């Protein structure tokens, strides 16, 4: 049963981490959504101005919700389940080291986990699953969604 009632969702990258170029940030975020798109009927589009279903941002410590960030390591990011207002948004701890390599922490794998939340998935007990609550570098190169996450997206949207 769908958390999101629409299949064509929009996203907006609110600010960027200065640790990567803007293009590098945009590609990691896009690659992250396409992972979920190939296993479900959902399609993602970026917008420049206005209201997006999914807002993405980099914040430091207290940022206006109930979950303040905690500096380097510890919690890396958080996301809200489908809803109105903050629902669907993904927040990244600006105090982390963000990369696009195997070095901690790879933005693409962190954003791919957050987006599962954004779409309605919960955490997974399978350590090989992207929805697992502990970060692990897997690869990036020919990374495709693990089996457990396909089962989880398919169970909600077909
Ligand atoms: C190096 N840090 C971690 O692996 C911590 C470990 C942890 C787990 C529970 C409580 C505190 C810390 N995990 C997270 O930051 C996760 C928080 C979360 O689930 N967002 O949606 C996100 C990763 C899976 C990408
Ligand atoms: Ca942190
Ligand atoms: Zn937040
Ligand atoms: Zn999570």
């Amino acid at each position: 049963g769908p958390k999101w009632e629409r299949t064509n969702l929009t996203y907006r990258i609110r600010n960027y981490t200065p640790q990567l170029s803007e293009a590098e940030v945009e590609r990691a975020i896009k690659d992250a959504f396409e992972l979920w798109s190939v296993a479900s009927p959902l399609i993602f589009t970026g917008i420049s101005q206005g209201e997006a279903d999914i807002n993405i941002a980099f914040y430091q410590r207290d940022h206006g919700d109930g979950s303040p960030f905690d500096g380097p390591n510890g919690i890396l990011a958080h996301a809200f389940q489908p809803g109105q207002g903050i629902g669907g948004d993904a927040h990244f701890d600006a105090e982390e080291t963000w990369t696009n390599t195997s070095a901690n922490y790879n933005l693409f794998l962190v954003a791919a986990h957050e987006f599962g939340h954004s779409l309605g998935l919960a955490h997974s007990s399978d350590p090989g699953a992207l929805m697992y609550p502990n970060y692990a570098f897997r690869e990036t190169s020919n990374y495709s969604l693990p089996q457990d996450d396909i089962d989880g997206i398919q169970a909600i949207y077909g």
